[PDB]
């Protein structure tokens, strides 16, 4: 399913919080 496009965004989130 949608398992490979959600997580480039999780990932993106995680980095603009303190990377």
């Amino acid at each position: 399913d949608i398992f490979g496009a959600i997580w480039p965004l999780a990932l993106g989130a995680l980095k603009n919080l303190i990377k």
